[PDB]
């Protein structure tokens, strides 16, 4: 088999999975109602760019690996467009990553900040900078101011796109920063799930232990110390908690009634009051947990969701762009074989097509809507 | 006197200093034919943007300080437009600095790359960049999501333009990046002189010595050893650089001096080598004339850049340095009213005196400014 026939056969397959995997998501949003929220409009817009990446961009990238006699400013257009469409995916994916940062770390402000209005404008900002970075060489910064005769060059990417443009401008800004942002967004969401866990479990253990002491502590002032450490832990739990505000005002009250029952000879009532506030028997503690729980198990999901996206985004775009930097800074030294460099192109067009499907299939509601269309409309 | 009455007074004074000095720069380039090159097209293009700053941006950046009752997207439009205008003064100053980087370190490809079509193009890139950045808040990244009633905010800058836009985005990319680039441009040009200076003052001295040897050089083959060093030095000088014609004859004359030196020393070596002394050496004399011309030409374009960078950092730093302090440390100590407003005036001063000082350092500009005065006056 040829070296070009294999590239095109594989490269055209990704274009199919591009359109297929992203219209199914574009199908599940148009059908299921509980998926039409703000977060998933970005998935609609990312899949919309991904379909433009599959329909229009991948054929324009195969066009570039041929190198036929064509005019400069025309062959420049082809390379600018595949740049434009590959800018849109990395930018729309960045919007989903930042949206998850808002609804998870700043939840009491998510409604009045990410409405349907600015979400329609955030995507409009992504596509505007895609056409700004994209159509930059067309306005001068290209490589034909001065084989096929006059006016016609070999239509390859490195021939019409300046390599310093790809090194200094395109990579450093449209792949590096978008990755270092989704990195910092994943990290601060990951770390947020780690701080909420350690303080809840430690507060918890102090409550059960102290109530365990008090119940089994007697003939000493240990009860006074145990109530003090219980009060402090309930307040630390109040600082993080926001139902939960009302219930915490009452837990503080029950510790005071506990301290008022610990005050005058009512040592058994102080033990009863520790039983009032002991986990098993407190309506407010149990309510406090399920909140502090539900957020943990939910945003650890959206943490691993980002861990998979960043782990896939860095994995796909860097090989193509790292090879670029060696060609510009180290052109005397060694290259990569003729097959390994085209794979760096294949991987680039993978992240731009299989990203909206991974985070979709990781959510249980998208996983149930997909099955309802495959069994019904497909068959 | 008022703290606001002096603000608009000082601001309007700067608005005129923009108008005159840069129309003067454009008055000069339109007169002299030899000023109509490609680099001074970037100086006119920059001088044109600084005229717009004093005509539109300064009247807009004052209305922004009043904090008057107006709809948000009306104060946004006044606030995004001042971000589009100051944008193009730093991106056109960047184009001058990039142009001066090419002409100095890569001169054998300057005219074949920086045509009037791509200079018409590069400037368009700088301007299309500004709209793509300045009109980001108008596309959503503003402040009126959720005094004067409903829908109308106190038309201040920080009331319509976010601060994560003016730190995470507008400073990181439109003050820090443009300034650090022109810093590296100055750095690579400043180091270009020391390397073109050394290897020549090396080649020249290696050449002076061996012939000064050859003059008082003894009988025997020691004269032949000295010629071998001169040939290698002449090859090094030919490597680092009409002109290429004079070296092949020079290399030809050293080989002409070589065979004669291989056989009879006393008489054969003296004629050719003595005419390789600067006096009877036409090709060395043409060669030294070029290096003397190029060396102190790029240093006056290196000091011209240390000034362009120094003036640029002296003004666009105090504004965005305070922007970062109010964004990453809003609780801690503030800069007072006048000092924060001074930083606004600073960032507006560079926008009216930056093409000037650079153009005024050009000697062809300096005569064209005095010819305008005597004719007008
Ligand atoms: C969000 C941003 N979006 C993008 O960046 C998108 O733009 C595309 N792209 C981005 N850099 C691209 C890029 N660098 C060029 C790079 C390279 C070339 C080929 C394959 C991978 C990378 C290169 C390396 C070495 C020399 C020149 C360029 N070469 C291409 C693109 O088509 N090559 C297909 C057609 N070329 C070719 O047959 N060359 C042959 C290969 C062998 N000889 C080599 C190797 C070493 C030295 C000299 N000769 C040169 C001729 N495409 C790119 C890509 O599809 C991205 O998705
Ligand atoms: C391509 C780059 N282009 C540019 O950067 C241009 O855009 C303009 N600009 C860029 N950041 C700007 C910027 N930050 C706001 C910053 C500041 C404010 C005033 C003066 C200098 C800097 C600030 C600091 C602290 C608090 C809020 C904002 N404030 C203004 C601009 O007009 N203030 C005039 C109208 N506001 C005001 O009276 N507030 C008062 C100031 C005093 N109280 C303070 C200070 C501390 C704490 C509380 N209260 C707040 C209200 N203008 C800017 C400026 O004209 C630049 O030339």
């Amino acid at each position: 088999i040829m070296g070009s026939s294999v590239y095109i056969t594989v490269e055209l397959a990704i274009a199919v999975l591009a359109i297929l995997g992203n219209v199914l998501v574009c199908w599940a949003v148009w059908l299921n109602s509980n998926l039409q929220n703000v977060t998933n409009y970005f998935v609609v817009s990312l899949a919309a760019a991904d379909i433009a990446v599959g329909v229009l961009a991948i054929p324009f990238a195969i066009t570039i690996s041929t190198g036929f006699c064509a005019a400069c400013h025309g062959c420049l257009f082809i390379a600018c467009f595949v740049l434009v469409l590959t800018q849109s995916s990395n930018f729309s994916l960045l919007a989903i990553a930042i949206d998850r940062y808002i609804a998870i770390r700043i939840p009491l402000r998510y409604n009045g900040l990410v409405t349907g209005t600015r979400a329609k404008g955030i995507i409009a900002i992504c596509w505007v900078l895609s056409f700004a970075i994209g159509l930059t060489p067309m306005l001068g910064w290209n490589n034909c101011g001065q084989g096929c005769g006059e006016g016609q060059v070999a239509c390859l990417f490195e021939d019409v796109v300046p390599m310093n443009y790809m090194v200094y401008f395109n990579f450093f800004a449209c792949v590096l920063v978008p990755l270092l942002l989704m990195l910092g967004v994943y990290l601060r969401i990951f770390l947020a799930a780690r701080r909420q866990l350690a303080d809840l479990e430690d507060n918890w253990e102090t409550l059960n232990d102290n109530l365990k002491v008090i119940e089994k502590a007697d003939n000493a002032a240990q009860v006074k110390d145990a109530l003090t450490k219980m009060r402090a832990a309930a307040l630390d739990a109040q600082k993080a908690t926001p139902d939960f505000r009302h219930g915490f005002d009452i837990l503080v009250g029950q510790i005071d009634d506990a301290l008022k029952l610990a005050n005058e000879g009512k040592v058994k009532e102080a033990q009863a009051a520790a039983e009032q506030l002991k986990t098993t028997r407190n309506a407010y503690i149990q309510k406090y947990l399920e909140r502090a729980r539900s957020t943990l198990q939910k945003e650890v999901h959206a943490a691993k969701s980002l861990a998979i996206i960043v782990g896939l985004f860095a994995l796909c775009w860097l090989p193509l762009h790292i090879i670029n930097c060696f060609t510009f800074f180290c052109p005397d030294c060694s290259h990569a074989p003729l097959w390994l460099m085209y794979l760096a192109i294949v991987l680039s067009h993978t992240n731009s097509v299989v990203n909206p499907f991974i985070y979709a299939y990781r959510i249980r509601e998208f996983r149930q809507t997909f099955r309802k269309i495959i069994r019904s409309h497909v068959l």
